[PDB]
């Protein structure tokens, strides 16, 4: 059981209460989340702690702007545990509406809910940031939204991917390196292009970002295997081992720990390669602020998924013989 596992990973951001006030706010003004069961499930979810442990270097505003964008990533994940995620053409079609805002055509007036979220997030997001950041970003938005149609696909099939597939469809739905790229921004920093391309810092990067969706995999697994989705690490390992359920589990958690493990190895070298850079000492003030937000991702992820109440909820008041959600708010 999730209760029974934890993968041995390394503050809060003092601004939690004041997010959870208005980050409840801001997800009834934009009709992302209505009134009675939806609102009681999500707040069950912990939006604001999830934000306040992921990202604690973030304070005031910045905050404010974690939590929506969580809000809006789990709100429109769950609108494809339905029809809608048993339908390829229809989910690429819709999320071709949503890239469509990334690259500049707002939605207007009126649009749905999660358009009017997203556009809302992303106008936050770029507003004042480095255009190297925006251009970037924007392509993580890309992967992200283009991908939830092959998680589809393999809905269809019925089978995991193989590795290296599974990787290429759970890195993109899993939000790519949006956290992290939402933690730079959160923060105030901008990593120079030099550190940020470096090969430790690209591996890191990487490394982070499966360990947070491995770490999901492991805990979220219970709701997910019922409605019949294949991108989730234990079941990859357990089709291609042919394996048991524990078996696939420990080589799950050995996938976190070898992960970590190469993480903090890397870590160890940060120093070294900024002075070998010449990065001024404002330069490496924010890279090492930008290992601290990846560190605090990774740790303060799995700190907010032990106490939620999504995964052990969702099971029982949205059970797989229906739609994962009590209401539909993204035409399709
Ligand atoms: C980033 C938020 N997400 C993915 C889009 C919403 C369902 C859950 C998640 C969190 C952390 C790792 C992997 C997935
Ligand atoms: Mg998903
Ligand atoms: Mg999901
Ligand atoms: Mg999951």
């Amino acid at each position: 059981m999730p209760q029974d596992i934890d993968f041995g990973l390394p503050g809060i951001s003092p601004g939690l209460e004041a997010t959870r006030r208005h980050n409840l706010g801001w997800v009834r003004r934009l009709g992302l989340v209505g009134d009675g069961p939806s609102l009681a499930w999500y707040t069950s979810w912990d939006m604001p702690r999830l934000a306040a442990c992921g990202f604690p270097h973030a304070r005031g505003a910045a905050l404010d702007l974690c939590a929506d964008a969580m809000a809006f990533f789990f709100v429109f994940d769950d609108q494809f545990d339905g029809p809608l995620g048993r339908d390829p053409a229809r989910a690429a079609r819709v999320c071709r509406r949503l890239t469509g805002i990334v690259h500049g055509a707002g939605p207007g007036p009126g649009a749905d809910a999660c358009s009017a979220a997203f556009a809302d997030v992303w106008a936050r997001s770029t507003d004042g940031a480095h255009p190297g950041w925006v251009a970037r970003t924007a392509h993580e938005w890309e992967y992200y939204f283009a991908a939830q149609a092959h998680e589809a696909i393999n809905r269809l099939r019925g089978t995991p991917g193989d590795m290296e597939s599974y990787l290429q469809v759970r890195r993109g739905i899993a939000g790519t390196d949006l956290p992290l790229s939402l933690g730079e921004r959160a923060a105030g920093i901008t990593v120079p292009a030099a550190a940020f391309h470096s090969p430790q810092l690209r591996i890191m990067r990487e490394a982070a970002i499966d360990v947070t969706l491995m770490c999901n995999d492991v805990y979220s697994l219970e709701k997910e295997e019922a409605r019949g989705d294949m991108d989730n690490l234990v079941l990859v390992i357990e089709h291609a081992r042919r394996c048991t359920r524990d078996e696939a589990v420990t080589a799950a958690r050995g996938e976190v720990a070898r992960r970590v493990i190469r993480f903090e190895q890397l870590a160890r070298e940060v120093p070294a390669l900024c002075a070998q850079l010449g990065l001024s000492a404002v330069e490496r003030a924010h890279v090492d602020t930008y290992l601290g937000v990846m560190e605090a991702w990774m740790s303060g992820y799995h700190a907010w998924q032990t106490q939620t109440r999504r995964y052990t909820g969702a099971p029982h008041v949205l059970p797989s013989t229906g739609p994962g959600y009590f209401d539909e708010v993204l035409p399709t």
